């Protein structure tokens, strides 16, 4: 799940994977987090 | 919890809220889920 992928990247960073090696994966995860946050705020806006 | 989000979307639809905004959000949720599983796969290839 989103949570597990977040914990997997922390693990990879703990195991010595560098930012250049993970930049594309970390930036994709960040965007999905932010898109999920957006969807939830759209729902609150409808309910509002 | 994307299942929860889907449940909220369907609840709002039953309650008469903007069917078109809800459709647009459902569409974005599908696209987000496609990228989520694709990211999951890329991480699995690295095998920690």
């Amino acid at each position: 799940g989103l949570c597990a992928l977040r914990s997997e990247l922390q693990a990879l960073r703990r195991e010595g994977f560098s930012p250049e090696e993970l930049a594309a994966l970390e930036s994709e995860l960040q965007a999905l987090e932010r898109e999920l946050a957006a969807l939830r705020s759209e729902l609150q806006a409808l309910r509002g």
